[PDB]
DNA sequence: CTAGCGACTAATTTTTCGGTTCACGGTCCCACAACTAACGAC
């Protein structure tokens, strides 16, 4: 069946539910601390899937090598040792873990990892 | 419930027309002004 839906935005404001000022503050500069990791991250994970591939072209410059992201355990020509999106999604975790959540991660991981090899070409 | 994963503008000049000056052999009709001949008063 083809999709019967249109994928549809709506904003809808949130107050914190608590009685006092101080734990509301709390709970805020958490959430602010949040976006920053998340801004960090995003820059971690970019980085991180830029630098492998000029590591192919090094490669293939050096031997006309046909190294191709994959697991080594399941290629032969595989230089990772896991999958991509795991590769980083844990080279953000490892290092922003236990401040903000890791479904923060996982999203912004996938965001990034399915319009980074449709700009490949460009 | 969370974490790993798939060139334009201003200044100066020059020129045609107008102004000024000199100044010897039909008709018919209705009014209006004369106007004058006769008539009456001193």
């Amino acid at each position: 069946m083809g999709k019967s839906t249109l994928k549809h935005t709506r904003k809808i404001q949130i107050l914190i539910d608590l009685p006092t000022k101080d734990e509301k503050k709390e709970v805020m500069d958490m959430m602010y601390q949040w976006r920053d990791r998340c801004f960090r991250a995003a820059n971690i994970i970019v980085t991180h899937l830029y630098v492998q591939e000029m590591i192919k072209d090094f490669f293939y410059l050096s031997e006309g090598i046909k190294y191709k992201l994959a697991d080594e355990k399941k290629d032969e020509k595989g230089i990772l040792q896991r999958s991509r999106m795991n590769t980083t999604y844990r080279v953000v975790s490892d290092r922003f873990k236990g401040e903000m959540p890791t479904n923060i991660l996982s999203t912004l991981n996938h965001g990034l990892i399915s319009s980074f090899n449709k700009n490949r070409v460009q």
